[PDB]
Order: structure tokens, then sequence, then C-alpha cells
């Protein structure tokens, strides 16, 4: 009902969300009151358009390729990059091949995220992207053998390996997420993370 996927578990969202030609497909996956978390697939040559949005609006692209015209200005976007869109814009979205995305949004240019944060040795890097009180978005780099102790946050989040893979804990169970998986931490309830076996990068939604 407000998480529409297993928690505590790796699971690839490529696999997850698929279209056959001509078709768009969506899945809400976290459902809050102000904010949620969604996946479309798009088929070659499909598009999604959106009229001016009472708030705020990013994606991840996970799949493809494809295009955004934001009140007339084409922006590229491909597997791995962010963009935000901000609120009283209408945009439409085009794909060129698959286009896969997240979509995170408020209810009321495009870039390559992992290489925003560096790997530094010893070290845990981390960039804030949005701060809101229904919404947190970050990025961190986890040079091997870095780690989080245990901690809960007050919403659901989900965490997203965008280079090498992680150990994740929920509630003292372990599990990897691999580069292009994807997990749910639970709200309120303890969960950690380390760079066991090497370095990775990850995104983390909270939504609140």
């Amino acid at each position: 009902a407000m998480v529409k996927i297993e928690v505590a578990k790796p699971i690839n969202f490529n696999r997850l969300i698929t279209s056959k030609e001509a078709e768009v497909v969506s899945m809400r996956i976290l459902n809050q009151p102000n904010s949620y978390i969604s996946l479309f697939s798009l088929a070659k040559d499909e598009e999604i358009t959106a009229e001016a949005m009472l708030g705020n609006r990013y994606y991840y692209c996970f799949n493809g390729n494809g295009e955004i015209f934001i009140e007339n200005n084409k922006k590229t976007i491909s597997n791995g990059d962010f963009l935000e869109i901000t609120a009283n814009h209408n945009y439409s979205i085009e794909a060129r091949d698959n286009l896969k995305l997240i979509e995170i949004g408020e209810k009321i240019s495009a870039f390559n995220l992992a290489e925003v944060v560096e790997y530094q040795e010893g070290k845990i890097v981390s960039k804030n992207l949005v701060a809101k009180p229904n919404l947190v978005m970050t990025i961190m780099s986890f040079w091997k053998g870095e780690s989080l102790d245990p901690h809960k946050a007050p919403g659901d989040a989900l965490v997203t390996v965008l280079d090498g893979e992680g150990k994740y804990y929920v509630d003292g169970k372990p599990f990897i997420v691999k580069k292009g998986e994807s997990a749910v931490l639970p709200a309120n309830i303890p969960h950690a993370v380390e760079a066991e076996t090497e370095n990775f990068k990850m995104l983390l939604i909270l939504v609140k």
C-alpha cells in the first residue's frame, strides 16, 4: 500500500519493469501523502507528457536513451543520468530506444550521477542532492572497509547501487545489493551498510 515491493531484498528494476513495442508501463513502488517513487519503461518512440506539476519531479535513468522537452527545450537523458524538473513546467519525455526511469515526485541539465562523487581511500563521501521535509536524496561513495553503524530513518529508503556492490543489513539481516540493483530499507527499523568486498556507490532516496 505504502511500500509496494518487498523490503530488505535486492531487486533488479531492469528485470522488474519491461515494455513491449508501443507500450508505456508504470508502477508505483513507494507512496506517501506528499511524495512517491515510481518506475517507468517506455518502448522506443513512445512518450509520457506531464502538465505544469504542483511539485518537483526527479528522474534517474537506468536503461536506454531519450529526450526531455521542458517548455520547449531539448535535454538528452541516458543510462546513469539524473535530472530535476522544477514545479510549474510542462514537459514531455520521448524514448529513443527502451527508456527506463525512476520517477521521484513531491505531490505539492541531466548529469551522470555516479561521477558526481569520487572514491577516496578509507572514506565515505556523501553529497546531498535534495533535502526537504518529505524527501531526501543523497549520493555516496564508500571505500572498501567503510561502513555505517546500525541506525533508523523516519521514512522508507530506497537504495540503488550505482557502482560496485554493497552489503546491507536490515534488523541484523545481511544481503548484497549489486550494481544496477535496489532495495528498500523500511521506516523505523534499524539498518546498516558496509563496503565489504569492494568499493561501491549508491543513491539514497528517503520518502518521509
